[PDB]
This record gives C-alpha cells, structure tokens and sequence, in this order.
DNA sequence: GGGAAATTCCTC
DNA sequence: GAGGAATTTCCC
C-alpha cells in the first residue's frame, strides 16, 4: 500500500 | 556510533 | 505528466 520514505532494505 | 545514498511522495 | 523535496537504511 503506502511505502514510507526510505532507502530499500538489503 | 557517524557519514553518505536511494527511493518515495507531493506540487504545478 | 515530469520534477523537486523529504525520510530511512547501510557499511566500517
């Protein structure tokens, strides 16, 4: 749904 | 535990 | 519709 604000995980 | 980068969400 | 701005995570 809403993906917050931030760097994609690994 | 600090500095740097990627993707997302909103406006015109 | 494309660009600009804000927030979060990773490596050493």
């Amino acid at each position: 749904g809403r993906k917050p604000r931030g760097r994609p995980k690994k």
